[PDB]
């Protein structure tokens, strides 16, 4: 746990923290958080969505979705709790619990999640357990806005599952049967809008079992955390167009984009137009200085791994590890 996030989860209801299933869902640095709209898929008893809740401040929303009866039954009995604990008052909450499946978001109860209208969604482990990957990642994109990001964590491979480990139950369970080959998921977010994928963190995830073990049996598993902005002018590729990119500071004395990307407080740093256009359209503007596009000058080179920031997922993930 970051120890920002320590005295504020302290403040959280004991019952929520006590019936909370799961690995928290990871956030964006807490800075860039101020008034955002935040989505959890797979939200649980709350934990995640009201630590969002104190991080996004009152002029931020926070929007929990599951579809346990039972976990939401207790996060929305503790939202009046949570207003006063963090605003005030019983009446000044910024959250609401939406009971639905997380594939289908415009369907959820009391009300749908519109078109266009979340800045950031998190998750932890949904993916793999998900009954249309697709279908999910489509709904993600329809309700992020232009800028908005989807910053989550979930398990991948190395290869492709055989189909005998696509249908065990305990490794279908424990989120590694159902999970994807990197470069499939690379591919199917594409097709669902998300032109560029970037790693953040990686961890390894380890079968020990040696039954479970000898139906994937050299297949190396991650956890993995990406973000995946929604913007309109991103390409496939990182193209270089002269841009440098300066963080004005205001949210930490640096800001770490992703693995290929950190940008100190007023040093300019080279960037591909792709990450120009992320700081640029995104709520990331607010603490940054962008130069403009000069004439495109061919693949972006100015970055001490950029064989690696062109490789594929797979290869960048497991230099990451190594
Ligand atoms: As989803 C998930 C991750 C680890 C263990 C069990 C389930
Ligand atoms: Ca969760």
């Amino acid at each position: 746990v970051p120890e920002s996030h320590r005295k504020i989860l302290a403040d959280i209801a004991d019952e929520v923290l006590e019936k909370f299933y799961g690995a928290g869902s990871t956030l964006p640095a807490d800075g860039s958080l101020e008034g955002a709209t935040v989505l959890d898929l797979g939200c649980g008893t709350g934990r995640d969505v009201y630590l969002a809740s104190k991080l996004v401040g009152e002029h931020g929303k926070v929007i929990g979705v599951d579809m346990l009866d039972n976990q939401l039954e207790v996060a929305r009995k503790y939202v009046e709790y949570h207003a006063e604990k963090f605003f005030g008052s019983p009446s000044r909450s910024n959250v609401r619990f939406l009971k639905g499946f997380i594939e289908n978001l415009a369907t959820a109860e009391p009300e749908g999640v519109p078109d266009s209208s979340v800045d950031i969604v998190i998750s932890n482990c949904v993916c793999n357990l998900s009954t249309n990957k697709l279908a999910l990642f489509k709904e993600i994109h329809r309700v992020l806005r232009d800028g908005g990001e989807l910053y989550f964590s979930d398990v991948y491979a190395d290869r492709r599952l055989s189909e005998a480990a696509q249908q065990d139950p305990i490794l279908y369970g424990e989120c590694l049967g159902g999970a994807l080959y990197l470069e499939d998921f690379r591919r199917l977010v594409a097709e669902a809008g998300f032109r560029d994928v970037r790693l953040v963190s990686v961890g390894p995830v380890d079968v020990s079992d040696p039954q479970l073990r000898k139906l994937v049996p050299d297949v190396q598993f991650y956890s993995c955390t990406f973000r995946c902005f929604k913007v309109a002018t991103l390409e496939a590729t990182r193209e270089d167009y002269g841009q440098s990119a300066t963080y004005l500071g205001g949210i930490g004395e640096e800001f770490k984009l992703d693995r290929f990307f950190t940008f100190p407080r007023e040093k300019p740093v080279r960037v591909d137009r792709n990450t120009a256009e992320i700081i640029r359209h995104s709520r990331l503007h607010q603490w940054f200085s962008v130069s403009a596009e000069q004439q495109h000058m061919g693949l972006f080179k100015a970055n001490d791994s950029y064989a690696l920031l062109h490789a594929p997922l797979s290869m960048q993930v497991e230099q990451l590890v190594s």
